[PDB]
C-alpha cells in the first residue's frame, strides 16, 4: 500500500548522513557562489526525486558582509592612542578545514561603519530589565558609551535596540562559558563546548517580520522601487561586533565602577563583572575602541521551490520549508534540518514514481538568506500572498533536526495538538532505555507538561525562523519540531557552537548524532506531520485544542492586570468581553467538532465546507491593521515577543499595553490603551468563533 | 420550472408601487424610532416571504442632529450688531405633509457647532480647481473668510475638506437653479424641480471607507473601545450649513471684490457672482454669520439580514444591499430601491415555499445610517469581514432605483460586465419606441460605450454607496444598476430634489415612474443578477473583461506621466512594468477561460477551485496595506476619487503620485514616489494574474 507507513519507512538515516555530509563540505553564506551552486545542485536531485516542477526564485535584497581588505576588531588604546590588544581577525579554524577559503570572519551582520572609541559599560544579557536595573536602580548612565553585553537568554537583535535606546554609541557581544560551555565537556573538536577563540555570528536587525529591509510589503523582484538606507526597516545605528570568551576576559579584566548588582550578572570568566563605566585606577585613561567597514549591498538570493501537485485538491497547499544558506559550514545550522527536507522529498517522489499522489498539493522550500532576517521564505511570501492565503493548508518549517540529544522539541499551533500527538504515538522512540516504546511514550516522560499529567510540553511558535511570515504575518497554522537537549542539565539559549567555524559535519556525526537516528524521528516527524496534512481526508486539526489554550492565556494575561487593582478600579478596565468571546469559542468548536464527526462523509461540499472552515481559523486571527507600530505582527493570539523575537508572546497586544505600564506618565492613556487592546482581542476570538458557526 | 424567468415574471410593478407608499408616510431618520419600527416590519415582512433567517445587527455609532431647540441659521449682520437677513429655519413642507411631526431642518451632518462671522468669498463648486483657480491665479485668500459654494460636480464633503485647507472658518452651502433647475419644467409639487426654498442636506465627513468615526477597523459593539472626538475619522474642523437658493440669492447679491473670472462660475442667479471677499462699497461693514448648534451623538442603528440558504454551496454569499435610512421621506432615496428589494425578497421567497433554493446562499440587507457615512453596512462588513473575504461571490447594491426616466446605468466591477450584457438582452425595454426591443437594445442606442459600437457604457464603480466596504475595502465584486436621465440635456450630477422634504411618494408616482415600469426593470436587472450570480454552476465572472480594461487604464495613466517627459527622463520613470504585468494578465486570463470552457464538466472540485479563482480574483487587487493615509482604500486598481467620493478613479495611488506633480518643491521625492505607485500596481495586477495560473 501507500499509506503513511510506506512513506516513513522509505525514510533511512543512512541517507540523512550522506546528505549532510554533502551540504557541509564548504560554506554556503547567503549570496555567494557557493550557495547559489548548492540550490542548482539541489533543484536538480529534486526534480530527479520525482518532484512536478522544481523552480528557482530569486530575489535581490540587502545583505552585508565585511571588508575582506579592511578587517573588523576591537582594540584597548592608551592615551596615546597606541592599540595595546587587538581582539582576533578569525577563529582558529578546525582540524583539517586549516585550507578551506571565504570562510566569513565573525561579525555582526548589518552593523553600520564606524570606529568609536569609548568607556566600556557592561550590561549582562542587554535585556529589557537589564537596563531597567542599570539605568533605574544603579542609576548608570550608558549614554555615550561602548556597551559590552553576553550573548543568551533573548536574540541579539533585541540587544542592540535596548543598547541604542539607553544611548550607547557601539555594542560588544560576547559568549560567556557559563552560557556557552557545559561543565565537564570538551571544547571541538574533543568534545561539543566553544573553546575560547570561537565566536557565534548572527544579524542585529529588528525588522519585525518586513523581510528585505528596503522593501517591506512587497517582493524584491527586478523592478521593485527601494527604499533608500536611511529609510530601511530595522537597521542598528551603532556599530557592533561580536567576540570570544579569550578576548572578552582582555576586554573585561580591567572594568572598575560598580560591583555586578548580584550573582545573576556574573559569568564564569576569573574577572569581577564589574559594571564601569570605565577602567579601574590605573587604567582608567585607557579606552576601548571598535573599528568596523562592513557594507550592505543588495545581493541577489535563490529559493528553490518544489511541487509535488496534489490529486484530489491540488489547489491546497502544504508546504514544508527550512534555510540552505549558512554562516559557515551549517553543521547543525540549518544543514541537518536540509539533509532531513532532502530525504523527505525523496521518499514522497518514490511513492509518486510508483504511482501515488498526495491528496493536496506538497510544496517544499530550500530558502535563502534566512541567516540575514528570513528574507528568502518572507519575499517570496509577499510575492505570493495571495496564493498562500487563500490556499495555504498548513507550514512546517525544517530547520536544524538536532540540537541535543536528550528528546522531542514542538512548537506549533493549537491546532497541530492532537495531530502530534497521535502521530508520535505511532512512531518508535530512538531513545536509550525506551527501545520498543513509542516516541509520545519518551517525550512526555522527559519533557511532561506543565498542565496535563500524562501528555507532553508543545510550546507556542516565537520566531526567528521561517515560519515567521506564514504564521504570524498570513495566518497558516504552522509548525516545527526537533531534538533538543534537557534543559534541566545546563539551560542554555542554545548549543555551545552555534553560528561558529566549528559548526561541522563533524561535531554532528561524533557527538550529537552518531548513528544519525534522531535526524531519522526527526524526518518521521516533520515529514509524517506533512504526510497527514496533505492526505487526510479531513484536515488534522482540532479547533477544541484553540479554545483551551485561549482559556489559559486569556487567565495569564488578566492575571498580569490584576497587580494594578486600583487602575482597573479607576478607569474601568474589564476583560469580561475577552472571557465572554473564549466562552463562545469554545462553546461553537464544540458544536463544529460534532458537525465534523457527524457530517455525512459522502457529501464532498460538505467535507470542504468544513475543511474551508479548518483551514481559515487560524487565518481568522489575522488583523489586517496588525499589530501597534508592527504592521507585519498581524496575528492577534500570537506575536514575537517585544523584547525577544526568539519566544513569543500571548495577546501581544495587551500585553505590550500593560507592559511596564506603572511607569506611563499619562496612566489615563496608558490604560486607555490597555482596554482597546481587550476589546481587539475579544472582537478578534468571537471573529474567529463564529468562522465555525453553521455558515448559513 | 424554477429557473431564472420564473423570478422575474413574479415580480409585480403594482407590489414596487405599494411598498414604496408603505416606506415614505413618515421619516426614517437613522437613530430615530421610526427607523427602529420599519427596521422590525421589514424584519417581519421577510420572514413571511419565506426567507430562513432574518435577524438586525445593532451597532452604536456616531450620528448627528440639529438642537430642535437652539435652530441652526446664518444671518447677514450690520456693524451694530443686529442681524437685518436671517435664512430659513426649515423647507416650507410640501402639500398634505404640513402637519408630519419630526422632519429635521435642513443641516450639514457632522457639523461642529460655532458662530463664526466674516467676509463671504464665493468659491464656485469649491473644488480642487476652483481653490486652484482662487489662490494661484486670482489671488484671493480664503483665511478666516465664511466660503460660500455652490453644490454639484463633486460630493459635498470634499468641498469642506478643500474650503479648511484654504482656511475658511465657515462654509456655506447652496443650490443654484443652474444645478437644480432643469429649464422647461415646474417646482415641486407642480413639476420634478427644486422650488427657492428647497434644501439639500447631507454629511459632509472625510470617512475614507472607515466607517463610524469612533470605531475604525472594528464594529461598534457592545465593547467596543471609542476613540475620543478629538481623534475621530473625518470630521469637519468648521461651521458648515445648506440653503436654498432664495437665501443665497440674499447672501450673495451684495458680493463685491473680484468679478467671476469667467461664465463657469457663473450659475442662474439675478447676481454678478463676484468672488469677493466681503460685499461691495454701501455694504462693506456688513457681515456673515453662521449659527450652528448641530450635536455629535453615539446612537443605535440597526440593520436587518435576511438569509436565503444555499442548496449546494451554502458558503457562497451573493449580496443584494441597500439602505433605509433617509434624509426624510426618502421617496426616491432609499424607498425606490428599498422597495425594489422588498419585491425581489418576496419573489425569491415564492420560489422557496415551492421547494426551490438557490445553489449558493443569499443575503439580503436593509442597511441603517447610510446618510451619515455609509455606516451601518461598514460596520457589518467589518463585523464579519473574514467570513465576507473568505466566502463572498459578490455584491450588488440597491439603492435608489430611478434618478430619470431615460435609460438603464450601470456601474460594476469589469468581472460582471458579460454578466450584464447577457442579462439585459433578455429582459424587455420599457422605453417608449423600444416595445418588444431588449433592455440591451434601448440601453445601448441610448449611452453608447465610448470605446466599442453595438456595447452600453458600464461606468467603474465610485462611492458615496453602500458599495464601498465590500469593493474597495474587502475586494468582493459589486454591481449596481438604475434608471437615470440623459445626461446631454441637463448635465446635472443628480436630480433636483435630492435629500429635500419634496422628495416624496408623489414625486415618483406624479413625475417620474406612474406605471412603476422602470422600477420594474431595475427589479428585473438587480434580481437577476443576484440570481445569476447565486445560481449558475460557474460563476458568471470573465477575467478576460478585467484585462481589456487595466490595459485602457494603463495607458490612460501612462498618458497623465508623459505630459512630463524630461522629468520622466530625469528619474528614469519608466510603465514597462506595469504594461508587461497587463500583458501577462491578459495572456492569463485567455488560457484560463480556455480551461473554464474545456474542464471536466463531471468534475466538482475543479470547478469549484475555478469557482475560487474567479472569485478570488476581484479579492487579489486588494494590497492589505491600503493605500497612501487611506488604509481603507486597499483596492489598488479602484478607489474613490481623493477629489470627489463620488467618482470613481482608476489606478488611484499613481494618479495621485502624479496629480499637480508639478507643483511640489521637492520632484525627485515626488517621483520617487510615482515609480514607487508604478511598482506596487504592477506587483498587484501580475498577483491577481497568478491566481488564475494552473494552481499547481
Ligand atoms: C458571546 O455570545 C453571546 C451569544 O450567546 C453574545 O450575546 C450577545 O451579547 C450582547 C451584549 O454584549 C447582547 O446585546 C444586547 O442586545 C439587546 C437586543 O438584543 C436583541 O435583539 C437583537 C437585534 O438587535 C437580537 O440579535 C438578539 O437576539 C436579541 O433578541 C439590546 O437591547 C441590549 O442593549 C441594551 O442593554 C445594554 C446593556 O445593559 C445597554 O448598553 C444598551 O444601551 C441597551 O439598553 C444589548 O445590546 C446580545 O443580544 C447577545 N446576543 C445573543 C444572546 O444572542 C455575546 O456578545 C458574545 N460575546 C462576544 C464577546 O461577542
Ligand atoms: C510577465 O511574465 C513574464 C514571463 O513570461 C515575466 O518574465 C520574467 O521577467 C524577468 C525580468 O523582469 C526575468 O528575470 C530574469 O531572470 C534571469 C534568470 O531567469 C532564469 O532563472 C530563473 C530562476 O532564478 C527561472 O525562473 C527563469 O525561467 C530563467 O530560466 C536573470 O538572470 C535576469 O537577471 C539578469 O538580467 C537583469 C536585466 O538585464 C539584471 O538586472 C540582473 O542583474 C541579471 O544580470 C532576470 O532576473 C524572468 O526570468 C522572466 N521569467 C520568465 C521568462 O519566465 C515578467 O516578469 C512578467 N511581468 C511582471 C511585471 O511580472
Ligand atoms: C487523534 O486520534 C484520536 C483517537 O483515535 C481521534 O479522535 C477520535 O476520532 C474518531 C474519528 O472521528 C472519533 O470517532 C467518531 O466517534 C463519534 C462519536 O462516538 C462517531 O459518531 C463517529 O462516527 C466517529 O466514529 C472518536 O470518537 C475520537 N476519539 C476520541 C476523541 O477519543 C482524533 O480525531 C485524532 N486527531 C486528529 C486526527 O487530529
Ligand atoms: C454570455 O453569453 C455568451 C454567449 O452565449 C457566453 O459565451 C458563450 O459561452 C458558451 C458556454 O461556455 C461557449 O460555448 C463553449 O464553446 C467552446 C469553444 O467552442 C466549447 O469548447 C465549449 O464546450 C462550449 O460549448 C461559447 O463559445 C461562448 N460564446 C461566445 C464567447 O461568443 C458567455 O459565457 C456569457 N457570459 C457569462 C455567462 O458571464
Ligand atoms: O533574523 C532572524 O529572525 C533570525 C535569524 C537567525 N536564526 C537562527 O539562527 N535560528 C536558529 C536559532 C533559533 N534559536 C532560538 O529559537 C532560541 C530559543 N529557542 C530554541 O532554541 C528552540 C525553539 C523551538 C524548538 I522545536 C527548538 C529550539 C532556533 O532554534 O530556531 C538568528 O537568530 O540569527
Ligand atoms: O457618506 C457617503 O459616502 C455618502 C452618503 C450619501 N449618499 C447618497 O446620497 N447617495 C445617493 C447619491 C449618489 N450620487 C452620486 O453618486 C453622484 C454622481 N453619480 C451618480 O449619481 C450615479 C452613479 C451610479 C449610478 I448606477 C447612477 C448615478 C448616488 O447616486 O449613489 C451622500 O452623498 O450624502
Ligand atoms: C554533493 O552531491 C552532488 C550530487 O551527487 C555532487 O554533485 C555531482 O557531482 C558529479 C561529479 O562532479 C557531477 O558529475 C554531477 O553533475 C553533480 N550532480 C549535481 C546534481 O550537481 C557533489 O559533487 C557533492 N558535493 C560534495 C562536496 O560531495
Ligand atoms: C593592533 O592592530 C593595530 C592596527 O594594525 C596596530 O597598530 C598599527 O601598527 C602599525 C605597525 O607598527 C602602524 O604603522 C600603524 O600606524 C598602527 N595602526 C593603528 C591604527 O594604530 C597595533 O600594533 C596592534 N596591536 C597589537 C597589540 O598587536
Ligand atoms: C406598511 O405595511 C405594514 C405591513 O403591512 C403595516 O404594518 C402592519 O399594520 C397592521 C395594522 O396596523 C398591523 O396589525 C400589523 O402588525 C403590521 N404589520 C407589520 C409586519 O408591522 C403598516 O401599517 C404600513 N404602514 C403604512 C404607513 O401604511
Ligand atoms: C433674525 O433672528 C435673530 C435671532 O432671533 C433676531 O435678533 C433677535 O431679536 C430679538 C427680538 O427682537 C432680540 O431680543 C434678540 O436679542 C435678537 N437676537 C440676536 C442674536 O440678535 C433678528 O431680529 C432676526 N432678523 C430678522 C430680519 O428677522
Ligand atoms: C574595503 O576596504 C578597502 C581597503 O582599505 C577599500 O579600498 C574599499 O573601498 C573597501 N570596500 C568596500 C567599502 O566595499
Ligand atoms: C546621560 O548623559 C547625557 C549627556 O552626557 C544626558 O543627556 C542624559 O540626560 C543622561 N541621562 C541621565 C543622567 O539620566
Ligand atoms: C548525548 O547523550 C549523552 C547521554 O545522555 C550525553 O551525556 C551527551 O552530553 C549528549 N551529547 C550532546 C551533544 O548533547
Ligand atoms: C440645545 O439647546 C438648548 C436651548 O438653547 C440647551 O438647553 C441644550 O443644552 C442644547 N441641547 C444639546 C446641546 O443637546
Ligand atoms: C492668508 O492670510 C493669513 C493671515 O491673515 C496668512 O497667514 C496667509 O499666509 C495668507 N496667505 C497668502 C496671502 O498666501
Ligand atoms: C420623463 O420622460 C419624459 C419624456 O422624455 C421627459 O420629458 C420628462 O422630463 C421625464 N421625467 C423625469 C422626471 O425625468
Ligand atoms: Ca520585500
Ligand atoms: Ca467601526
Ligand atoms: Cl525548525
Ligand atoms: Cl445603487
Ligand atoms: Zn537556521
Ligand atoms: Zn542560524
Ligand atoms: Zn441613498
Ligand atoms: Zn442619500
Amino acid at each position: 500500500k501507500h499509506n503513511m507507513k510506506a512513506f516513513l519507512d522509505e525514510l533511512k538515516a543512512e541517507n540523512i548522513k550522506k546528505f549532510l555530509y554533502n551540504f557541509t563540505q564548504i560554506p554556503h553564506l547567503a549570496g555567494t557562489e557557493q550557495n547559489f551552486q548548492l540550490a542548482k545542485q539541489i533543484q536538480s536531485q529534486w526534480k530527479e526525486f520525482g518532484l512536478d516542477s522544481v523552480e528557482l526564485a530569486h530575489y535581490d535584497v540587502l545583505l552585508s558582509y565585511p571588508n575582506k581588505t579592511h578587517p573588523n576588531y576591537i582594540s584597548i588604546i592608551n592615551e596615546d592612542g597606541n592599540e595595546i590588544f587587538n581582539t582576533s581577525l578569525f577563529e582558529p579554524p578546525p582540524p583539517g578545514y586549516e585550507n578551506v577559503s571565504d570562510i566569513v570572519p565573525p561579525f555582526s551582520a548589518f552593523s553600520p561603519q564606524g570606529m568609536p572609541e569609548g568607556d566600556l559599560v557592561y550590561v549582562n544579557y542587554a535585556r529589557t530589565e537589564d537596563f531597567f536595573k542599570l539605568e533605574r536602580d544603579m542609576k548608570i548612565n550608558c549614554s555615550g558609551k561602548i556597551v559590552i553585553a553576553r550573548y543568551g537568554k533573548v536574540f541579539r537583535g533585541n540587544k542592540v535596540k535596548n543598547a541604542q535606546l539607553a544611548g550607547a554609541k557601539g555594542v560588544i557581544l560576547y559568549s560567556d562559558p557559563a552560557d556557552y560551555f557545559a561543565p565537564g565537556v570538551k571544547s571541538y573538536p574533543d568534545g561539543w563546548n566553544l573553546p575560547g577563540g570561537g565566536v557565534q555570528r548572527g544579524n542585529i536587525l529588528n525588522l519585525n517580520g518586513a523581510g528585505d529591509p528596503l522593501t517591506p510589503g512587497y517582493p524584491a523582484n527586478e523592478y521593485a522601487y527601494r527604499r533608500g538606507i536611511a529609510e530601511a526597516v530595522g537597521l542598528p545605528s551603532i556599530p557592533v561586533h561580536p567576540i570570544g570568551y579569550y578576548d572578552a576576559q582582555k576586554l573585561l579584566e580591567k572594568m572598575g565602577g560598580s560591583a555586578p548588582p548580584d550573582s545573576s550578572w556574573r559569568g564564569s570568566l576569573k574577572v569581577p563583572y564589574n559594571v564601569g563605566p570605565g577602567f579601574t585606577g590605573n587604567f582608567s585613561t585607557q579606552k576601548v575602541k571598535m573599528h568596523i567597514h562592513s557594507t550592505n549591498e543588495v545581493t541577489r538570493i535563490y529559493n528553490v521551490i518544489g511541487t509535488l501537485r496534489g490529486a484530489v485538491e491540488p489547489d491546497r497547499y502544504v508546504i514544508l520549508g527550512g534555510h540552505r544558506d549558512s554562516w559557515v559550514f551549517g553543521g547543525i545550522d540549518p544543514q541537518s534540518g536540509a539533509a532531513v527536507v532532502h530525504e523527505i522529498v525523496r521518499s514522497f517522489g518514490t511513492l509518486k514514481k510508483e504511482g501515488w499522489r498526495p491528496r493536496r498539493t506538497i510544496l517544499f522550500a530550500s530558502w535563502d538568506a534566512m541567516e540575514f532576517g528570513l528574507l528568502g521564505s518572507t519575499e517570496w511570501a509577499e510575492e505570493n500572498s495571495r496564493l498562500l492565503q487563500e490556499r495555504g493548508v498548513a507550514y512546517i518549517n525544517a530547520d536544524s533536526s538536532i540540537e541535543g540529544n536528550y528528546t522531542l522539541r514542538v512548537d506549533c499551533t493549537p491546532l497541530m495538538y492532537s495531530l502530534v500527538h497521535n502521530l508520535t504515538k505511532e512512531l518508535k522512540s530512538p531513545d536509550e532505555g525506551f527501545e520498543g516504546k513509542s516516541l509520545y511514550e519518551s517525550w512526555t516522560k522527559k519533557s511532561p507538561s506543565p498542565e496535563f499529567s500524562g501528555m507532553p510540553r508543545i510550546s507556542k511558535l516565537g520566531s526567528g525562523n521561517d515560519f515567521e511570515v506564514f504564521f504570524q504575518r498570513l495566518g497558516i497554522a504552522s509548525g516545527r519540531a526537533r531534538y533538543t537537549k534537557n534543559w534541566e542539565t545546563n539551560k542554555f539559549s542554545g548549543y555551545p557552537l552555534y553560528h561558529s567555524v566549528y559548526e561541522t559535519y563533524e561535531l554532528v556525526e561524533k557527538f550529537y548524532d552518531p548513528m544519525f537516528k534522531y535526524h531519522l524521528t526527526v524526518a518521521q516527524v516533520r515529514g509524517g506531520m506533512v504526510f497527514e496534512l496533505a492526505n487526510s481526508i479531513v484536515l488534522p486539526f482540532d479547533c477544541r485544542d484553540y479554545a483551551v489554550v485561549l482559556r489559559k492565556y486569556a487567565d495569564k494575561i488578566y492575571s498580569i492586570s490584576m497587580k494594578h487593582p486600583q487602575e482597573m478600579k479607576t478607569y474601568s478596565v474589564s476583560f469580561d468581553s475577552l472571557f465572554s468571546a473564549v466562552k463562545n469559542f469554545t462553546e461553537i468548536a464544540s458544536k463544529f467538532s460534532e458537525r465534523l464527526q457527524d457530517f455525512d462523509k459522502s457529501n464532498p461540499i460538505v467535507l470542504r465546507m468544513m475543511n474551508d472552515q479548518l483551514m481559515f481559523l487560524e487565518r481568522a486571527f489575522i488583523d489586517p491593521l496588525g499589530l501597534p507600530d508592527r504592521p507585519f505582527y498581524r496575528h492577534v493570539i500570537y506575536a514575537p515577543s517585544s523584547h525577544n523575537k526568539y519566544a513569543g508572546e500571548s495577546f501581544p497586544g495587551i500585553y505590550d499595553a500593560l507592559f511596564d505600564i506603572e511607569s506611563k506618565v499619562d496612566p489615563s492613556k496608558a490604560w486607555g490603551e490597555v482596554k482597546r487592546q481587550i476589546y481587539v482581542a475579544a472582537f478578534t476570538v468571537q471573529a474567529a468563533a463564529e468562522t465555525l458557526s453553521e455558515v448559513a
